[PDB]
């Protein structure tokens, strides 16, 4: 929270952000890793991969329907509001997220890229039918496609699956032109998402990491703020808004 940091953000020409589960934590949604992380209680090998889904689609669907209900009923937090505001001010150009929740959207964020899909989306395992839901389905019975009758599945990316090419490519273009990237609430271990901030640095840009813990990205982060996204982003955006308002124009 020094002058240089504020300056780096306020004067940026193309600032982007990469967010992870930590940015939704203050909305009552647990993260995947860490203390009370979902992967520390539930096994990703049974709930986050095509093999597990094929083996027991009812169990996987029951788990996702539960997660969907949790997310749809949660409200965006201060971190979410701050990111939307930073975009409103014209500073944040694009928000790249690994989150499958829609808290960024409900806070007002517009240019959001969902690298790993979205819990709002349901798609067919056979044909190209896909659509969004307003609330979570009840399981059983297994959600079936109204077009061909095959099993439907959550529109999220599982381990071993390829992120949609057009989606990752868009994110790639964003980080290739960003001079500053805010990396908040992510453990920086899951690929290829974890590689995006490196692009910014390699091309000459700056990395501003926001996370209560240190991660594999910390060593190359120009700035690494040890705190919660809500508190840090709220203060950061407020100072940036103040700085911009002070400009003689
Ligand atoms: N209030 C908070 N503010 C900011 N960061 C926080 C907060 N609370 C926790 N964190 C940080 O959030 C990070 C979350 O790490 P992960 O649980 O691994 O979430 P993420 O990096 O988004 O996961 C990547 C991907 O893997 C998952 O399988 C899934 O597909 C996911 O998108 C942690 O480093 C943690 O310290
Ligand atoms: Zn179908």
């Amino acid at each position: 929270m020094d002058e240089k940091l504020l300056k780096t953000i306020a004067e940026s020409k193309y600032l982007v952000a990469l967010t992870g589960a930590g940015v939704s934590a203050e909305s009552g949604i647990p993260t995947f890793r860490g203390k009370d992380g979902l992967w520390n209680r539930y096994r990703p090998e049974e709930l986050a991969n095509p093999q597990a889904f094929a083996k027991d689609p009812e169990k996987v669907w029951k788990w996702y329907a539960w997660r969907m209900e949790k997310v749809f009923n949660a409200q965006p937090n201060k971190a979410n509001q701050a990111f939307a505001e930073l975009e409103r001010l014209g500073v944040l150009k694009c928000l790249i997220t690994q989150n499958v929740d829609d808290l960024h959207e409900r806070a007002g964020s517009r240019n959001v890229i969902h690298l790993h899909g979205s819990l709002r989306v349901v798609r067919c395992t056979s044909c190209n039918n896909s659509f969004e839901v307003e609330s979570a389905p009840k399981i059983p019975p297994l959600p079936k496609c109204d077009k061909c009758g095959s099993l439907l599945r959550p529109g999220v990316v599982w381990f071993g699956e390829m992120l949609p090419p057009d989606v990752l490519d868009r994110a790639m273009r964003e980080v290739e032109r960003a001079d500053v990237i805010i990396v908040a609430g992510t453990s920086a271990v899951v690929q290829p998402a974890a590689s995006l901030p490196l692009i910014v640095k390699q091309r000459g840009g700056a990395i501003i990491e926001i996370n209560p813990d240190e991660t594999p990205l910390t060593p190359i982060a120009d700035y690494s703020l040890r705190g919660k996204a809500g508190e840090v982003m709220d203060e950061l955006v407020r100072h940036v808004r103040k700085a911009l308002s002070l400009k003689l124009n």
